[PDB]
């Protein structure tokens, strides 16, 4: 089939959609990829072809813009049509055009998915409902016959409630050669890895505040600090500390034994799949969430943004890198995100979904 999938511009979205690209277009079909440019070129990789075409801080209304993008992408409608069209949840825009063409749609849930007895977000959150109703042409993010869920289905939250139109695949990795190549003998040394990617760029004092906690400790530290900082800066970088703009997670998280993040969910499952332990400091609401799930879940430790102190940092990390109980549940849940089926089981679970037609 020609399949088309609609993602929205977020680095976020469209990893986990890459893999499951790449393993399709091994099974066969072709993708038309809609996407922004600036993320054009990592869908080419993985194989498909996608066709081109800011801040998240305000409230509420992001839509419209979705709905902005609804024509500009049904330029190409006619062209080249669907027969399986895949959307991520958040891109709304998809489904819109997908009700009209009524081709098959499948839903990508890049964050926790949620089903008629389960919901997310709070009141407030609750409480803006889709007020304004504007001029043109129900429930914004309802459950298509089949959505794909990019975590195991046991990180889910009430996954007990969830139906066969839930397939929890897990994160999409693929298989890689090494960019990293970081070679030396550990030396037994523990690794700590810290990265607050995209979130939090604006707080230098916690890039500080790690090399004041762990400087001259037992840790080996690698620090991604993005451009929040700049490395040079900083008075005395002390020996065992290691600090990028940008570093490849996937590889030093293969090496590591514990992971400072963000709470994002693609980290998050990078972490589940190399088996590290987490302090997670969050900062957008989801984040919240899945720092408040890493840490019922038993996966780690959840450190909110206004206790990170120097000794807040140090007292986490000893608590859960010296916790070896977490640690075997840390590994019972790797186990869970490989058995997930990636997106080899995303790619059977969408040709399967075409013959039931
Ligand atoms: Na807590």
């Amino acid at each position: 089939y020609h399949i088309s999938m609609i993602n929205i511009p977020a680095y976020g979205h469209v990893n986990p959609t890459l893999a499951l690209v790449e393993k399709l277009c091994e099974k066969g079909h072709r993708v038309t990829y809609a996407t922004t440019e600036e993320f054009a070129p990592a869908v080419q990789q993985a194989g498909g072809e996608a066709l081109i075409y800011e801040k998240n801080d305000a409230p509420l209304s992001l839509l419209k813009e979705s709905l902005s993008i609804l024509p500009q992408l049904e330029e190409l409608y006619k062209d080249d049509q669907p027969d399986l069209i895949i959307y991520d949840f958040v891109a709304l825009a998809g489904k819109l055009f997908a009700e009209k063409l009524n081709v098959p749609v499948i839903k990508l849930c890049s964050s926790y998915a949620q089903n008629e007895s389960f919901q997310l977000g709070n009141e407030d959150m609750l409480k803006k409902i889709r007020e304004a109703e504007a001029e043109f042409k129900e429930q914004l993010a309802v459950p298509e016959a089949l959505n794909i869920v990019f975590m195991p289905k046991s990180f889910q939250i009430q996954h007990e409630t969830f139906d066969d139109r839930f397939c929890f695949v897990g994160p999409s990795l693929g298989e890689r050669k090494e960019k990293e190549s970081l070679l030396i003998d550990k030396d037994d040394r523990p690794l700590m890895l810290i990265s607050l990617g995209t979130a939090f760029n604006a707080w230098p004092e916690f890039y500080k505040m790690c090399i004041k906690a762990f400087r001259d400790s037992s840790w080996q530290v690698i620090m991604s600090v993005g451009k929040t900082i700049d490395p040079e800066s900083l008075e005395d970088i002390p020996a065992n500390f290691t600090i990028r703009q940008s570093v490849p997670q996937l590889e030093v998280l293969e090496k590591a034994d514990l992971f400072i993040s963000h709470g994002g969910m693609n980290s998050t499952m990078e972490a589940m799949n190399a088996g590290v332990p987490l302090v997670v400091i969050p900062q957008m609401y989801e984040q919240e969430l899945t720092a408040n799930r890493v840490d019922e879940l038993g996966l780690g430790v959840y450190l909110p943004k206004e206790e990170v102190t120097v000794s807040s940092l140090q007292e986490a990390v000893q608590a859960v890198s010296s916790d070896q109980e977490l640690l075997s549940r840390v590994k019972n849940m790797q186990k869970d995100v490989k058995e997930a089926g990636g997106a080899e089981r995303a790619a059977a679970e969408i040709e399967a979904f075409m013959k039931k037609s």
